[PDB]
């Protein structure tokens, strides 16, 4: 941990990996069916 900005551009690969929530929320269910 230094000036890493591997923490938050990372944090932001992994939650785009499991949209299964966010994407319960939308639409994207109605297909998931």
């Amino acid at each position: 941990t230094v000036l890493s900005v591997g923490g938050q551009v990372n944090l932001l690969i992994q939650q785009a990996i499991d949209p299964k929530n966010l994407s319960r929320l939308f639409p994207g269910w109605k297909a998931w069916v």
